[PDB]
């Protein structure tokens, strides 16, 4: 149904819709390229691109037994991931979009509900970046971080619990020690600390307190 | 081990007699010496429930009486009612009083049925410790989290809405009140995680905090 592609050109939406049903009829390298381009420019699409990406990947595998789209999508994703520090320096918004996109691809591009190990290190590297002092000092980055933890924290922890323990240690540190967090940042961090402590869920009383 | 090292030699003897033979002592006096000393000694304020329980049971068995229990709880009430003036007089005496009340709650049971008469005295003390001005005092925060580690799960079952309200104050003090010390902030975060984990300390949190 809803692939959340409202932010694109009418013409580009037409291309994406065509890719969905008949990937053999489109240039899948180009399709991957327009998807990753827009994922950096639109908050909603950065958080929802996985829906259309999974559907094209499945369609291509069923049609031609091919993974041209996936390979091109993940190559481009790796290119953007590698340039994440310069992207963060250029634009906090493009950087938080990139993180949401990588994490959304992790969640949707599955073999069963087996995630792709190739995405584990990209996801963790981004979350660890967000958990540094000089990122927690930015409320936009904290919002991004906790969105990913709500979305895929439980799955990620399974993929590597020690990394998750180390990540949450940074979160306690930032929460405990670092003075220059906004009220909204401090609140987001406390909620996610309670969220993991409760087994990646929101108790009724915490729901009422925060929301 | 009844943790009575802080008493005089003569009072230690009275207490050891009372445990074995409550019928041969002035039980009103025994309760009096116990509450007096619970305000004065940290270790005794946290452990007096042990000896209190034992005398209560010794007396119920020996004479079917509750002179000790009634006199102990009467005196506890008198101290509880005087809590504001006690806190203003001595922060140390006040946290000893909180430890003592919560220790009596934990030990003076029927089944493991706590006494409802102790529920509001316990909660009132914890709510006082959770106020902005008390959170600003590291000694009061240490007292608060000790009680919550000891009897929080038990208390919550008595009245969950009060526990929910108490933890709302803890989040508030955590989030908003600037004048907490690094130790106070550490203790509060641990108790928040502790309750959220079902009154349990995760392995990773054990390592982080202890
Ligand atoms: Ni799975
Ligand atoms: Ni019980």
């Amino acid at each position: 149904e809803d692939y959340k592609i409202q932010s694109f050109d009418l013409e580009t939406q037409k291309l994406l819709k065509t890719a969905l049903k008949d990937p053999g009829s489109v240039d899948l390298e180009k399709v991957s390229s327009v998807i990753v381009d827009q994922s950096l420019k639109d908050q909603v699409f950065s958080r929802e691109a996985g829906r259309i990406c999974y559907t094209i990947v499945q369609a291509e595998a069923k049609q031609t037994n091919g993974s041209v789209f996936r390979r091109n999508l993940l190559n481009r994703l790796q290119q953007e991931f590698k340039a994440r520090e310069e992207t963060r320096k250029r634009s906090t918004q493009e950087w938080v979009c990139l993180v949401s996109f990588i994490c959304n691809i992790f969640d949707y591009l599955k073999v069963n509900n087996m995630p792709m190990v190739a995405l584990v290190h990209p996801v963790y590297d981004c979350l660890f970046r967000l958990a540094q002092s000089d990122a927690l000092k930015n409320e936009e980055e904290v919002d991004c971080l906790v969105l990913q933890l709500h979305r895929i924290g439980d799955q990620l922890e399974k993929m590597n619990v020690q990394l998750m323990d180390e990540l949450f240690n940074l979160l306690r540190d930032g929460f405990l020690l670092q003075e220059d967090l906004s009220s909204m940042g401090r609140l987001l961090l406390l909620e996610i600390l309670e969220f993991r402590a409760g087994g990646w869920k929101l108790s009724d009383t915490a729901q009422k307190y925060y929301y």
